[PDB]
């Protein structure tokens, strides 16, 4: 757009050349090697008839030697100085001189100056100090700055006017002793300082223009340079000031100003403004209190900031131990306990949701986009299909921002004016700076990088604990299915004792340790009486409920040492270690009992035969089953129901 | 001297009723606004004010207006807050006063004007130096130099105090008119209490020459409070003579120092010795202090900005553990980054146990003593909690070279140990501190300051989860691997690969319902070895199963694939026949009774098998068909062997 262009144009304009000063002071510009003067600014002759009382006007300098009119010491100091751009500052009884060198030139600016004795500055020093010290947070910081400053230079108006990453400004701090009317919170356009004037602040931090109508002095030509191409005047103060901005003051209803640039290492972070409804001078003493007491300042503000920062991480670690804490306790679960705190952490408004959301299939067309395209982050990109909410940071493997409109007020309405520049066609400064108001619909905040870092660990160390949570459950349903199987494989299903191979194995045991250590053990081996009655008159269902009744009569009567299984089709094996031949016996007695005296509950009566055998020093537990198995037949053929050894 | 040195801890240094004799003082009652105190000295310098003032007495007949500024009247006046001196200039003296409990306490000095920008130019060169520095080392050396350009004294050096008072020289600016004293460690001791609280009353503390003679304070009315003034405040508080011969014997004839604060918290000085005595008037101090000030705020926001790449730097390590176990084994990832983290936690050695493994990097006991020391927390209740100490000799006493452990405790179905290295490397005299503060620090480890403590425990966290994750999966690879073999034993029969005695039962349950849905027809067959027990017990169990073995060979070839074939009991197997009616069904019997006679004798006898056959006859449960077809079976058996019998 036109705009556009114009703006751009303001670069044009050398601002750092304009061969011509303020007239707070004189100026003049000698070539090194020659040791000529070959400019001096309009005015000279005022203030060098102090050092030279043959000078009376302009021309007489060009007649004038230059140890005539500059003291020793700022002689010696300006051919010493090898690093350029350096300020030298020396002082007369009448005059103070600032001098520096420019490439082949020495560029000397002198003020008239009284001499003043007394602590005012050091004890100015010293509460500023202390001050700033006391400060603990960004708003009383800057508020501090913006009273110890008005206080120092005395100036009607002060301000804090700070960037922001387009260069644009708003005004976060204000003291404003005359009638003046509050431009706190006022935003102002990049244009206002273009990045010409931006880099002066880097030259040097302050700027004074005492009189916003006072006439410029130009530099004449004295002696003729080697180089006729314009002296860079910028380390100094004296430089004129481009007739756009001296308007533009005019236009802000102020007659003359200062300004500090706030440094953040090599960045300029912001400025300090000053303004005054008349005009005002301003000495090189409050001008080095100034500037000193900004830098003090800035440093206490970004330590402000860092301690901010760790006070922010102490946050995040308290954050992601309270995770670890609840994870143990009891993943959906662990993110409905801790979102309210969650929401303070990151800052949004809405987080399975909680807070602010959109419904589930919205959140859905959200994630599926994600899908078809790491975290992704920003604040109303508008780069999809809209659902009210303008900010997302999505981890998958959410966090929403509400829109939120902000109204800014800017210091006077745009204007598209044109101005005829020396330098060509270029932007006017608006007249108006009177309050105004635009809004951003459809934008969120940025995300901070402390806030991306934080989402990050928390989302990594939440898919950890699902992680977990997996594993535990998968371990603890293999671990079942290992219980059951290994049931089936060691168990018979009917009657749920153990099966022939669990008997061969106790039962080969039992002989290996008897035969080691020479203990006494015995087996017991008896069969079903008639079961093929049982099976054939009965039924199979019938027979098999007559097996698990005996299962349950025989496994009452044994004691805690004898292993019971099932050896095969009728035959069941008990093995009672410790037991000598007597009392098993006994045993076998006691177990035959009962089978025959238990509860036929509409069923047959059911009696056992037992064969009984010893450990005689056998070697395998095969023979020991012979004798049992032997024995027991003569039980059968002596009338069932009965014990043999 | 000795005597004093039995007590120093205790002397009160801010009541020493003296001052040095670099000026005079004044102590008035602040009601009745008489002078109660004076300097003995008062005479030669407020005879500048009043030439009628000639001896001490004269004093006594003075007013305060006679003698002070109507401007320090005035402000001491408003002044509500006590101790916050006043600055007030003449043309030949120089004042300051503060108000203190009852009293207003007066210094005051000779003064000559300094009409320059020396101290302007000092100041912005001081502060374009500072705000060069990036680092702590270029800050330190920075101030050094600067407050030595500044104050002109022979020696300048920086002390920072560790968290029990102690000291070390991190600092030094000093010409060879002196020897170097960088790095030296001083006790607590050294600096009492008393002492170092006096730099948040007031920052500067002015010695200009250890051989003058104090000048004691004369009472010249009477004061209704008789308890000695305490006079901390300003810069003329006299010095207590142990100091004085401290400095001494180190050769030092004059001396400044200012404290170094982080907010209100003492952290270093700048100590500033000269070979001769030295003045330095109240613009030099001035300068000074604010110097100072400034580079401890830069100095701050240094240490800040290095907190937050150390947690930059924390999040990266913690990163690269996930990337690493993509290893198979937990200690595989030890062995790779230890190095790193002994950077990261500064430390000399870690050790990490987990179960039967145990890793050491760096400087360690050997495996027995990490043992010991294992042992000695389990039995001490203090495993499960996190333990540190830099001074394991006192605080686990009896475990015998190294100072410090912190012992991280790790539980799953189990610790991480960190070992740091103990600090090492009668007049009065800085050779005699020295060698104390070597006493003091013998066997103490550097202490755990807090920022490496949490490194730890969250390194540690991801060690045990990773740990725990290696193991879960393997653990689990290793359930599932056993499940299926388990699963082959549950549905399988030993010896024939033939569905086992539950996998029939299924079968025809679920065969005897799916009748049920569709009306389909469907039956069993259930046959038996002929005589088996005579063939097994001629022949033997070697010979018995492989012809239990060969006949499922024969039978299995037999089938269509619809049928299933199981082994049902002992030596009893059978078949499920869907689509199949009774006459269908039987010749399906004689068949496989056929089949089993004609196979091969292998060197082993002739086997016949006796068929049962059953329908599916409008059943309810598999019971009703396995009765029915088994005592088909026995009719079969009964009849003659090898025959199928419905
Ligand atoms: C038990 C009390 C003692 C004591 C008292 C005392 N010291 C000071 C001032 C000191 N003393 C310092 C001690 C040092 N230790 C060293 O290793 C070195 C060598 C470089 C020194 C100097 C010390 C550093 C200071 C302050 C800074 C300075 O160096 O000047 C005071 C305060 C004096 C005052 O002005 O009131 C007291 C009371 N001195 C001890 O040595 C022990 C015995
Ligand atoms: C096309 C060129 C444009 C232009 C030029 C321009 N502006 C400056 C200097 C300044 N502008 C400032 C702006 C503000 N002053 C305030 O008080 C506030 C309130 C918060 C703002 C935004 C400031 C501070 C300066 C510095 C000078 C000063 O301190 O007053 C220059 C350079 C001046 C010089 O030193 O030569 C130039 C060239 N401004 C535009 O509006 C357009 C027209
Ligand atoms: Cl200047
Ligand atoms: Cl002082």
């Amino acid at each position: 757009d036109d705009i556009s262009k114009l703006i751009a144009a303001c670069d044009q304009e050398p601002i750092h050349i304009p061969n011509a000063i303020q007239p707070f002071g004189a100026m003049l510009i000698v070539e090194k090697d020659t040791q000529q003067i070959v400019y001096a600014s309009a005015n000279s002759a005022e203030y060098f008839s102090v050092a030279d009382n043959t000078i009376h006007e302009l021309s007489d300098i060009k007649q004038a030697n230059i140890n005539s009119l500059l003291p020793e010491h700022l002689i010696s100091g300006l051919a010493s100085a090898i690093r350029e751009n350096e300020p030298i500052w020396v002082e007369t009884d009448r005059l103070s001189f600032l001098g520096w060198r420019h490439e082949n030139y020495y560029i000397i600016e002198v003020e008239r100056y009284h001499v003043q004795t007394s602590n005012w500055f050091e004890i100015q020093f010293q509460r500023a100090f202390q001050k700033l010290r006391n400060c603990k947070t960004h708003n009383d910081l800057i508020n501090t700055l913006t009273r110890l400053i008005q206080e120092i230079s005395g100036y009607d108006r002060v301000m804090i006017y700070q960037f922001d990453p387009e260069w644009n400004g708003r005004v976060i701090a204000e003291s404003v002793r005359q009638l003046f009317t509050s431009m706190l919170n006022h935003h102002f356009p990049a244009s206002d300082i273009p990045a010409q004037a931006r880099a002066m602040y880097s030259i040097n931090p302050i700027r004074i223009i005492p009189d916003v109508n006072a006439e410029p002095q130009p530099l004449h030509m004295i002696h003729k340079p080697q180089n006729t191409e314009a002296v860079n005047l910028s380390s100094g103060v004296l430089r004129a000031v481009s007739p756009l901005h001296m308007q533009y003051l005019r236009n802000f209803g102020v007659s003359a100003s200062t300004s500090i640039g706030i440094f953040n290492e090599d960045e300029l972070w912001g400025i300090v403004a000053c303004h005054h409804t008349k005009p005002r001078a301003i000495g090189r003493r409050i001008r080095r209190l100034l500037v000193r007491t900004v830098e003090f300042a800035a440093e206490r503000l970004w330590l402000i900031h860092s301690r901010n920062v760790e006070r922010y991480m102490v946050t995040v670690q308290a954050a992601r131990e309270q995770l670890s804490t609840t994870a143990d306790d009891k993943s959906h679960e662990i993110v409905i306990e801790h979102a309210a705190d969650w929401c303070k952490l990151f800052r949004c408004d809405g987080i399975t949701t909680y807070g602010e959301t959109p419904d589930q299939t919205t959140i859905n067309k959200l994630v599926e986009w994600l899908e078809e395209n790491l975290f992704w982050h920003s604040h109303m990109l508008k780069e999809d299909a809209p659902g009210r909410f303008a900010g997302l940071l999505a981890i998958p493997l959410l966090l929403f921002r509400v829109a939120q409109n902000e109204v800014r007020t800017w210091a006077g309405k745009p204007e598209k004016l044109s101005v005829e520049t020396s330098t060509g066609t270029m932007l006017g400064p608006r007249k108006s700076f009177e309050a105004w108001q635009d809004e951003v619909s459809g934008k969120s905040q940025p995300w901070r990088t402390a806030q991306l870092y934080a989402a990050r660990d928390i989302a990594r160390d939440l898919l950890i604990v699902a992680d977990v949570m997996q594993l535990n459950l998968l371990n603890d349903q293999l671990a079942d299915a290992n219980e059951n199987l290994e049931k089936l494989v060691s168990f018979d299903d009917l009657t749920g004792i153990f099966n022939r191979r669990r008997m061969e194995d106790r039962l080969e045991s039992e002989v290996k340790e008897a035969q080691r250590y020479k203990k006494q053990f015995g087996i017991l081996l008896f069969d079903l009486d008639k079961f093929k009655s049982v099976n054939d008159t009965y039924g199979h269902n019938i027979g098999d409920q007559i097996l698990q009744n005996t299962c349950a009569a025989v496994s009452e009567t044994l004691r805690d040492t004898d292993k019971f299984g099932r050896w095969g089709g009728e035959e069941f094996l008990i093995i009672a270690p410790q037991t000598g031949m007597p009392e098993l016996m006994q045993l076998g007695e006691r177990v035959r009992a009962a089978v025959e005296k238990m509860q036929h509950k509409d069923l047959p009566a059911v009696t056992i035969s037992i064969g009984v055998a010893e450990f005689q020093n056998d070697t395998r537990w095969d023979h020991m089953i012979d004798r049992a198995d032997k024995a027991m037949y003569r039980a059968k053929e002596n009338g069932r129901n009965q014990v043999c050894s």
